[PDB]
């Protein structure tokens, strides 16, 4: 199974003049890779894929990729509306050195079932690398449901796993009986972060959630005890990320959240973030420190 | 804090000619008092309130009320869209001897807020006894959201607590800081086995989930593990909770599926569902066999 | 085809203590009557079906029936959760001389095909009258789509028709199409008054709608302006109609502003509402007052 | 007021690369301002805006306009997730002649009321040409509500008008009565065929709908008709536009169906769509032609 274990959505660090801040990007990694994480996931959704040019994209995934120089597993995010953008931006991920790409399906139309397989299928054709495949219906407004995923794992070999962003217990165990079942290697990661010890249990592989950014120690140390079988442990951390997720109603997009926790949990970039997003005020800028200092996180 | 722990919403058994089967039901009534469950919940959506009429659930809830005979609290359903009936019962329930009423809003107008706050107050109102409220927004189509709660609780120091019945880890976090924050003993249980275990970590009360009707040991064994302390024990009971719901897709209403599984796990009962639910097929009754099995219940 | 043009919602008049007023509901039957519409509808959501007990229910079917002496085609809604109680009701409604019933699909649970499929069989068995399908999703949670629609009346004689309760053109085009298509006898009527014209030049039947009771005047002239052929005629009366629904804004349920316009145009009958619903206030009285004469209605 | 009356979405002609097709373009919009359309809209929804890169966008909108030579009024859809593309895009759009812009709100994340509102302002204070707003909420995920419309156009005297893109007679009027009473001159135009008759009926301005680019002459009409106060000849056009949608549920994206529907109906240009959109089957191009045929359009 690839892509298993915590893989964080990293954050893209820009400058105060909205330009890709490779000093704070690069530290803000190698904070990550020190941290444990199995793997490292570029222009996800708290990556801010969507409010980027496709060459700031094409930019920002070689800068990462360079990086991050194989010490990792690396995933870059590819999706978008424009399908012969994604393919362009999956063929650059493969030819700057990316581990695998991460697909969302298109969420401007929500296409014919009939489309929705074949575009999947051509990004597929279009690369040798893995593809993950990534379902956020609150965003999408169309929902990858485990029937269609497990058609695609059995349409192409390079389909290999999902991350299911959804708070959704019934989706998450359906993702995996159905696919999974068929497919005992393909990867079911969940999106949310208190998702994670229960996607465990239900016989899934990892997350890829916004608190790997500022906290991947606390997912790390889950799965770390849950691979020795110190399930109490596994539970204490748990109950730390049950409580994470109420910083992301601080905002929306939460972007700017995340880039303050990354701060305020002790390493120093600049929390710019691009338009329609905007800079968190001070009075919540408060309340998520309060939050993480009653996890005990800073 | 009243209601906590596990409060089945037990199964009305109704004869093959469809009248209320006494024995049978009271056969069920004494095996879940004797798993040691903490309640006892009967008219609820398991329980088919819905299906049935006025007269009907005044003569069941008597009868069941009569039965347990106080042996642990119980709540009667006495919820609809018929206002006046919903006092009716409600006072035929405090009559009768209940513990405390569950009631859910009104589900086929979803009404404003001011008539909602006005209906749950003067139901209320109606009654000395204890109001669970009931949110089932998949059926309703219309969420009690925390903050509406939260003004219930302020309104009417009956009103103390609720079934949050809802795949959301989000909604039962937000349910349990919104209104516990406010009203520390205001009762928080979730209705669905697979959040059980979240719940109680959340700071949250206990469950109203169907599962107690045909595997209460579970839910019995978690609570107990964890108000013990051991966090381990209890993940284990969590681990087999976070498959069970799967059965419930057999069928919609669910109800027969239900009383299958009290049959297969032991006890002897009519399974006859009341309209428009149907007798479950045979090659579903297999299936629903085989889940039970792998999960060692039967 | 059966229960074409104009048949009101027919408004269920009661006392201060919740009991039916019958001077009141006999004199807006009669109003109705003289105002030149095809058939009445009583217990519709607007009769307050939902809030009525099944005894009240059938003392209002018996003494409307009663009333209109068979002046004009009468409908009774006989619609629920408890399917018993449906068929109860729709045989009590055959033997107190109704011309149909009308019969929505259950809205607790939204059942399954299969189950709704036999739930509606079973309830067109259950009599010998024309059945009537009610389609009110933004209530019930659960659309009978035009293929759903289609597949009942291939398979029961006796459902012969619609009440299409929805703001969409392309769902009323397409219920047209796949079901009068099939069935060109089939009665498809729109629920919402400002749908009427748009319904006839579609080629449907005509409207079952909440302004019958206070502006029958408007859609029976309406039809018959279509009926004669003088289009243009007809599109006055639908500005006017268009225009109509802003009221229902005013309260939710809106069964009071219905009763409250009664009033109004000119019949002086009490306005009371069952709860869930409660009295409009006073300004929105002089706002729905103001409304009407800006409409040339009183 | 700004753009009213009959202004299509005009479809972006392709050659089999994918490039714009300059002559057969060319045709379409000299088709259109032949037919007497008011103005002419490109990168609408169906001018495939969403699965174009920003720089082929701003080749086909120059182009279009130069084309367009000041003939008829010209908007430009400049919208998407990436707000400084927006920006980008509708400065683009100003420097190159066109009339005003089309922005849709962004449509991945459904971004707070705040960040909308100033999404919003920071579009209209980047040019100084007039900004119609674009809801498609099908699509968005995010309705684009009459209050929030009232709002913007409080907030900025350039957002001047509405392209309301939902099957909602509520949502027009509502549109219209809330945005229109407190700024008489701000447009509403609906983006369905089947809803200008009543736009026109409830105070409204217009249309931008895709029946615009293959049967223009009908809208053309309709308007012309109303203008000259001749109501039964609108509602005869009326007629037709009611019934032209059956042909969008060909496929999804439509995008195909409406360039087929070009050529069927006279204009020989080649319809290559942009993927994730794909060619329409023959079997579904025959439907297409047979119900073109039975409403008179080819
Ligand atoms: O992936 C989705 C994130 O926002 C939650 O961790
Ligand atoms: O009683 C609630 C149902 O959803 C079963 O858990
Ligand atoms: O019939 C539907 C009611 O909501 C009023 O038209
Ligand atoms: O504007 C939206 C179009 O597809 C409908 O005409
Ligand atoms: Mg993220
Ligand atoms: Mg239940
Ligand atoms: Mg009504
Ligand atoms: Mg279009």
């Amino acid at each position: 199974a690839l892509f298993t274990g915590i893989i964080p959505p990293v954050s893209t660090i820009f400058t105060a003049d909205g330009q890709l801040d490779k000093p704070g990007t690069a530290a803000l990694i190698d904070d990550l890779i020190k941290a444990g994480v199995d793997g490292l996931f570029f222009l996800g959704s708290g990556g801010e894929f969507s409010q980027l040019g496709a060459e700031e994209r094409k930019a920002i995934a070689r800068f990462a990729i360079d990086h991050v120089d194989r010490r990792v597993p690396v995933l870059i995010g590819t999706g978008g509306t424009n399908a012969r953008e994604t393919i362009e931006l999956s063929q650059h991920a493969q030819q700057a050195g990316a581990d695998g790409i991460v697909v969302i399906n298109p969420y401007y139309w929500k296409v014919s079932e009939a489309n929705l397989i074949r575009y999947f299928e051509q990004v597929a054709d279009s690369v040798t690398l893995p593809v993950m495949l990534y379902n956020f219906p609150a965003l999408t407004g169309q929902d990858l449901t485990p029937a269609l995923v497990k058609t695609l794992a059995d349409s192409r070999s390079n389909i290999i796993g999902i991350k299911d962003t959804i708070d959704s217990v019934a989706h998450l165990r359906s993702m995996i009986h159905t696919v999974k079942g068929a497919h005992p290697h393909f990867t079911v990661l969940c999106g949310y972060d208190d998702h994670l010890f229960n996607t465990l249990l239900l016989g899934g592989d990892g997350a890829i959630s916004a608190s790997g950014n500022f906290a991947p120690q606390v997912s790390v140390n889950l799965l770390k005890a849950w691979r020795d079988g110190d399930v109490a442990k596994a539970a204490g951390y748990h109950q730390t990320l049950l409580q994470i997720p109420q910083m992301y109603q601080l905002d929306t997009p939460f972007v700017n959240v995340i880039k303050e926790a990354i701060v305020l949990c002790g390493r120093p970039v600049s929390t710019h973030v691009l338009p329609p997003a905007s800079p968190l005020d001070e009075p919540r800028k408060a309340q998520l420190k309060t939050l993480l200092q009653q996890l005990k996180l800073c």
